[PDB]
């Protein structure tokens, strides 16, 4: 299916860095057209996000289109395999449905036949004009194994860290994924982040979900009973009894390699 992606930017925390360098990659060819002419500036075709996993880089490209009003049409990595006309036939659905955001997603995996796939969608790159209104995302886990030909000048402009999310990040990913829950007012955040050091993004809502089918699977069997003879919360003890079910999901080795991966290019 191919719709406008419903996230927002506000659903999203952490990364203010990113954000405002990703709106003003897209609002500056559109609120000054009349300055991308004095100069003579083509715009972004497109970015690529990288990583540990869990982090962002699918919502990122999902509120890049909700921004832009756009369509936004996301293929997965090993579903390429039967078969080179697929590369084909999956720009032409794009082209198709601009304005449009094309996110390749998982294909590290790919980087290891296969050797031509990505000639196939860098050959499709090339011939694709910004005119016809399609911004390419792609992201990937292995940043040690990017061919250097899809970040050459006319293709995937710019390389975007997106990493674990600090003390601070921890805090907003847990108030952004409860913006629109009754949390109780016992519960401190601010305590949650500083105890999940290392927590992705998806781990830090798992453990909102667990607190959430708790306060509520406690709310069915509670009236079940007061009825044989007011909206209910989710209070600190809901998040204490989900937390047993809480560890990292990324290891200390795979997160020593990304810090010296971005760390080499400043
Ligand atoms: N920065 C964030 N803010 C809020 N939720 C997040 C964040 N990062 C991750 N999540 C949660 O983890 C899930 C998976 O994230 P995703 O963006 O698909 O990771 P990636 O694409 O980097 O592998 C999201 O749907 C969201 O529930
Ligand atoms: N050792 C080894 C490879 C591995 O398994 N994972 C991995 C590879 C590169 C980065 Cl930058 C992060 C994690
Ligand atoms: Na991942």
């Amino acid at each position: 299916v191919v719709e406008v992606p419903q996230v927002t930017w506000e659903d999203i925390g952490g990364l203010e860095d990113v954000k405002r360098e990703l709106q003003e990659l897209v609002q500056y060819p559109v609120e000054h057209p009349d300055k991308f002419l004095k100069f003579g500036m083509t715009p972004s075709k497109g970015v690529l996000f990288y990583g540990p996993p869990g982090c962002g880089k699918t919502l990122l490209a999902k509120a890049i289109a909700n921004e832009c009003q756009a369509n936004f049409i996301s293929i997965k990595g090993p579903e390429l395999l039967t078969s080179e006309a697929n590369v084909r036939e999956i720009f032409d659905k794009a082209r198709q449905a601009a304005p449009c955001v094309l996110f390749f997603d998982e294909l590290d995996s790919i980087a290891k036949a296969a050797d031509r796939v990505i000639n196939q969608i860098l050959t499709e790159m090339d011939g694709m004009s910004t005119k016809k209104n399609v911004f390419i995302i792609g992201a990937t886990n292995r940043p040690d194994i990017i061919d250097p030909a899809i970040l050459r000048p006319g293709r995937l402009d710019q390389l975007i860290y997106i990493p674990l999310p600090d003390e601070k990040s921890r805090v907003a990913i847990l108030k952004a994924n409860l913006r629109k829950s009754p949390v109780a007012k016992d519960v401190d955040l601010e305590f949650l982040a500083k105890m999940t050091n290392g927590f992705s993004g998806a781990d830090l809502t798992e453990i909102c979900q667990r607190a959430c089918k708790l306060a509520i699977r406690e709310s069915i069997e509670s009236e079940i009973r007061r009825e044989r003879e007011p909206v209910p919360e989710i209070r600190r003890d809901h998040f204490e009894e989900a937390m047993r079910f809480a560890r990292r999901s990324v290891s200390d080795n795979d997160i020593r390699k990304y810090e010296m991966f971005a760390q080499t290019l400043q």
